[PDB]
């Protein structure tokens, strides 16, 4: 699925990521824009083995299990395929513990790049929420 601007919006405001860990929702919609152009079916390899999968790019190295990334982690106990999902509850699920681990929204590579200290409430801008 390819969700629009808003309708991303409103799932991840949904799904309690608004101000997760002081994040506000723009910056969430902003990763997402950049990581995967809103499209849960993205999936992009690294030169380590490990891929990246979904909205939020969660690299198998240490997130999920895909079956293919010799001697990584499953931190969030999932196969990486429930990250290509319509529903996003597994890939905000996650999100949810990467961004805690002690880097922030620096786990985003994308994000680091292109969203932060920009104005990412403009992301959210005309969205009923
Ligand atoms: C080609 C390319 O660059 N592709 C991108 C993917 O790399 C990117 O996925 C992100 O990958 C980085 C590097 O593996 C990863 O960052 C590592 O994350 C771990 C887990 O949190 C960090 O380890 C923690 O460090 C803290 C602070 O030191 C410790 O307190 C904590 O105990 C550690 N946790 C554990 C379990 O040991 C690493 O420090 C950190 N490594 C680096 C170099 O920063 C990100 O987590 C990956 N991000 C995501 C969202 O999966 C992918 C996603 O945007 O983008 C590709 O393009």
């Amino acid at each position: 699925k390819v969700f629009g601007r808003c309708e991303l919006a409103a799932a991840m405001k949904r799904h309690g990521l608004d101000n997760y860990r002081g994040y506000s929702l723009g910056n969430w919609v902003c990763a997402a824009k950049f990581e995967s152009n809103f499209n849960t079916q993205a999936t992009n390899r690294n030169t380590d083995g490990s891929t990246d999968y979904g909205i939020l790019q969660i690299n198998s190295r240490w997130w999920c299990n895909d079956g293919r990334t010799p001697g990584s982690r499953n931190l969030c106990n999932i196969p990486c395929s429930a990250l290509l999902s319509s529903d996003i509850t597994a890939s905000v699920n996650c999100a949810k513990k990467i961004v805690s681990d002690g880097n922030g929204m620096n786990a985003w590579v994308a994000w680091r790049n292109r969203c932060k200290g920009t104005d990412v409430q403009a992301w959210i801008r005309g969205c009923r929420l």
